[PDB]
């Protein structure tokens, strides 16, 4: 990805699997 | 992706499973 | 990735598998 | 990855397998 | 990786397996 | 791929070329 | 693909070309 | 892949190139 | 590739060029 | 490779190039 | 892409990005 | 790519971003 | 990539970021 | 890469950058 | 990288960052 702002004010969970960036 | 910006002001869950970016 | 800003302000899990960055 | 800001402000845990940076 | 700045500001906790950098 | 039950009960042949899987 | 049951009771071929799956 | 269950009950030939899984 | 079962029953031959898992 | 069952009951060849797992 | 034959007979320039081939 | 015959015959840029080849 | 002929007969740049080859 | 014949005829520059070859 | 003809009849430039060949 890029320039991402990954900004939840609270939970954040992020799960991923074989990928391919 | 590109300039995401992903602010929910809240409980956030990101799922991927075998992704091509 | 690059240039990620991740500031969820709170809990924060990433779970990766087998990736190819 | 490039210039990873990861400032949760909270508990953070970074779970990896067999990755290919 | 490069220019990370880890600061959760809380715990931090990085577990690998095998990588490749 | 997932949950293949590849059984052909005789000849298989997979031939694949620069697969992004 | 997903829950493929490729069972000819045969002769299998399977030939593929630069896919994106 | 995943979960996959080659049983093809006679000769398997499985050719790969450059592959990205 | 995970829980692969590879169960020919015969001859099994395995050619692979370059991958990335 | 993860939980590879490879029990082909018969000839079994395996040929790999430059790989990175 | 196959069988690329480019011949411009002057200034080329190719710029992609995040592609998937 | 494959088969690929570049001869701009002259000025030749080529840039490119987290490419999946 | 594969058979490759890049003969601009000038002037050549290549810039490649986080390819997967 | 295979078989790259890389005859620019003049200035050659290449910059890659965390590739996965 | 497999046969590599690089022959640029002029200046040779080759600069590369955390490479997995
Ligand atoms: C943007 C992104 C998040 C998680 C994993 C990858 C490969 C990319
Ligand atoms: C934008 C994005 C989110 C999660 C995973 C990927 C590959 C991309
Ligand atoms: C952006 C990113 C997060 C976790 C793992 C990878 C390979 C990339
Ligand atoms: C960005 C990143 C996080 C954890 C592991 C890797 C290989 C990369
Ligand atoms: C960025 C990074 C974190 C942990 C392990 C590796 C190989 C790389
Ligand atoms: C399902 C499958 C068969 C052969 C090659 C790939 C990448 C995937
Ligand atoms: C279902 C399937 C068969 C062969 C190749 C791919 C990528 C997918
Ligand atoms: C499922 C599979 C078979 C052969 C090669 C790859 C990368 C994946
Ligand atoms: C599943 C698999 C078979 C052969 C080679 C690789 C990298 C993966
Ligand atoms: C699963 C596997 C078989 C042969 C070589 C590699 C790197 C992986
Ligand atoms: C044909 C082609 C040109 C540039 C980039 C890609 C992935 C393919
Ligand atoms: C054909 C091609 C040109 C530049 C980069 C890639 C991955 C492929
Ligand atoms: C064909 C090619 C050019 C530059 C980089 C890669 C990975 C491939
Ligand atoms: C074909 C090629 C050029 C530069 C770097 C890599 C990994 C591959
Ligand atoms: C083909 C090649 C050029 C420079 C570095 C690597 C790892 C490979």
């Amino acid at each position: 990805c890029d320039n991402i702002k990954h900004v939840p004010g609270g939970g954040s969970v992020q799960i991923v699997y074989k990928p391919v960036c």
